[PDB]
């Protein structure tokens, strides 16, 4: 899949979470029944704004997206594909610290970044946690993954093996 | 509307429904069964850090909630009669360097008299006023109130708005 | 219910969320929308796992697994059924320190691999095999915990009484049909 940068979202695109909505033989008891789900559902999807808006308003756009709360409403900012070739670095550990770490992987891209979730790419190089043992990591990269022992880079892997929370019909 | 929550007291107790045991309207109405048992999930993990707001769902009346360990407690939240007044500055008196993270307000009814507290989620006044956090340059917050929204430019008032602006998760069904 | 512990995860089994699929006359406006729910959804599974994956795969797998992450990608590990009883102490209040408490009752149980383990009741009857979830201490302190098929009441850190709780909640839409 595509990485993406993500621009600050200035104070400029204010948007809110749509509310709730009112609701109106076997073709209508399922509509409203459909509609007091996603009526439900709602609550749940304003928790997660709290904490990741900007996952919150990608999923409700079905786009790219970055996102801040100023306060209780939602800065929305477009993300841009990198179509550059991404590069990342062997090691994790912060040059000018011991017993200080970057948590995801060091990139550079077409500047000096770092891996962010879900194949987002970072400026800022500040994603950081104190030093561990048996420290092991896989993290997103593309299409694949990438797999960190000691926080030494070590080979590409994949991950065949899938859990799912889809409910089949 | 407005809403004050009294604090739940340990009288009545109740928890989350546990999961449930479970043609072409039978498989459906089996997917139907199995997506409340998955979200199932999905609403105990938010009763946690939000037990209220899972409550208030779950009810249909806006109520609040704790959690006595894995039980929860309740109490309908009170309606709000009368009017409101939104203080200006969200500065702390007492300290430079500390602020209020949600905007301050005096409203008054019921037992017994007249409330200074403050403004917090989906228009419910708060008593207590200790939603504190220091203060930021070029710190742009807005707040719901009632209907629209009140702005607020590096702690103090500014003007009160509105927002057409909506974003949906919600998934249609045009039967 | 039944009771579980929770070996620790190695690395051995490592999983991903299955992704989003591509979506596909009244009721083809169904199936439609009900991929497009499930494709949703995704994300509000996408951040549970982030807190607890412990929870979010035992609902995927319809058994009851441990979880935790080590990056993007989760660790899986299968917990095994507890069968024999199960002592459980009276006094929430730890031993070493005046103030600090056990947030969680304290249990003994015995295992089939390991002998007898002194542990701690967890969520929706795990077994842990650690005494470390600890608060501090408080008045005015009621606590019911879920213990088998029914809850165990404490107050002010030290047992009481085995309740039920009969009053239910619920998120669930019913559909009839």
């Amino acid at each position: 899949d595509r990485f993406y940068v993500c621009p600050p979202p200035s104070g400029s695109t204010v948007v809110r979470l749509e509310p709730e909505q009112a609701c109106p033989d076997m073709l209508s008891r399922i509509a409203a029944a459909w509609c007091e789900l996603q009526n439900k559902d709602r609550t749940l999807w304003g928790e997660m704004s709290r904490l990741n808006p900007s996952a919150v308003a990608t999923a409700a756009l079905g786009q790219r997206v970055s996102a801040r709360m100023l306060g209780d409403v939602m800065a929305i900012s477009r993300c841009v594909e990198v179509r550059g070739g991404v590069y990342v670095q062997n090691s994790m550990r912060v040059p000018g610290e011991r017993g200080t770490c970057y948590s995801r992987p060091l990139v550079t891209f077409e500047i000096e970044g770092q891996l962010g979730d879900d194949n987002e790419l970072l400026i800022s190089r500040d994603l950081i946690e104190p030093c561990t043992g048996n420290h092991r990591r896989y993290f997103k990269l593309g299409g694949g993954y990438v797999y960190y022992e000691d926080y030494s880079y070590v080979r590409m892997v994949e991950v065949p093996e899938t859990i799912s929370t889809r409910v089949t019909l």
